């Protein structure tokens, strides 16, 4: 019953960090379309489990973006499973996913799962290092990864720039080739202005790091794209 | 595009070989559901080209299985682009797709393309060495590759054993977990009896090099199954 093609904004929270309960509550009731519990690396099941319990009470859909088999926790409304399409190591595309299925096939069949075709386009971030992504891409390299996602009919193509604003032109061209995939963009969105700019091309903008750096400023990204 | 969920039998041909006399024609007129142009130890644009000119004239859908970017040729009803799910080389999982999209994006848009999830389950064959496949798999491994296939939305999961018959129990168990894709089985089918046996679990049986070894016998695999 969760339709990402109707979404416009999502906050991505890092279970490795701590947020005041007051802020976590404010983010869940902010009007964002989803609260995603992310991770990238070093995540632990206990932090994920505490966060699940803290966000589940709210009406907003809570999503667990799976980044480690040890950190799959029941209780979330949805599960996003990333596949790093430009990874140079099969583990981040399919390998870890096969081990998870082998180990938790049953737990996996009982949840709503959505695969995300990730394209990590910032060569200098923790995510690119970890996943051995060939992240130094020209725009047509990115557009081609988007075409690959559209061909596999991955519900989500996520252009990931991490802590930097990505080339807006690459967001506009990616969007132009996606006909079924929902385009998620994440990267340097810290306020109303940037939020509004990227929301012009992405189907969904992801605001994450900013919540920890300047909370009040990051909160305005919601009204910035859903407001009057 | 042609609907593979209705198929039951397909012959897969090696564009590097040629059938004698009118055998290609009898095969394309046999009742099989599709003729797939494949090939091992790589293919060349020339053989594929020549094969395409031969099979496009018939009603049976003709499919090019794209195992090499350099051998793509326009003119087929369908193009299957494999992802070797158990490959250790990302180039066989997503790289081929990305190259085709980057180098032949406009050709890709004008053709009907189907992404197939491949699982090479025979560790002792050309395909496995060529794709660096982790092919010494137990049954629960295969079952898990099939789940990944569907997670990735692939319309086809192709369980490949090449030159030999695969464990019939593996076929039955993979058919059991696939809730939304079509199960292709390939591997050592050379006659009516074995084709019938694997057709009990697989959605589509692929009969390949048996057509060069014993044509009359491979031809009976169509009726055995349909
Ligand atoms: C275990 C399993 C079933 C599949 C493996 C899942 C995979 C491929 C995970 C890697 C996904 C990553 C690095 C996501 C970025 S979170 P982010 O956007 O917050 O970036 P950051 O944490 O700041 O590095
Ligand atoms: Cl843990
Ligand atoms: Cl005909
Ligand atoms: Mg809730
Ligand atoms: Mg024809």
């Amino acid at each position: 019953m969760y339709d990402v093609t109707e979404w416009k904004h999502v906050f991505k929270l890092d279970p490795n960090k701590d947020l005041p309960d007051e802020q976590l509550e404010i983010l869940c009731e902010s009007g964002t379309d989803a609260v995603i519990i992310g991770g990238s690396d070093g995540v632990t099941e206990d932090n994920v489990l505490r966060m699940m319990s803290k966000v589940r009470r709210f009406l907003v859909p809570c999503v667990l973006e799976v980044s480690a088999i040890e950190a799959i926790v029941p209780g979330f409304d949805l599960y996003f499973i990333p596949s790093v399409l430009n990874s140079k190591n099969a583990d981040w595309i399919v390998g870890m996913h096969q081990k998870a299925m082998k180990e938790y096939g049953e737990l996996m069949s009982m949840e709503e799962i959505v695969a995300e075709g990730y394209c990590i386009a910032n060569p200098d971030c923790k995510a690119a290092a970890l996943t051995e992504a060939d992240a130094d891409l020209n725009m047509d390299d990115i557009v081609a990864y988007a075409r690959v996602s559209e061909l596999l009919q991955l519900p989500i193509f996520y252009l990931e720039y991490s802590g930097v604003l990505g080339d807006i032109e690459a967001v506009k061209k990616t969007k132009a080739v996606l006909e079924t995939s929902t385009l998620f963009y994440g990267g340097g969105i810290k306020d109303a202005e940037t939020a509004k700019q990227y929301a012009e091309h992405a189907d969904v903008i992801v605001v994450g790091n900013a919540v920890y750096e300047d909370f009040d400023r990051a909160l305005k990204t919601v009204a910035a794209v859903k407001g009057e």
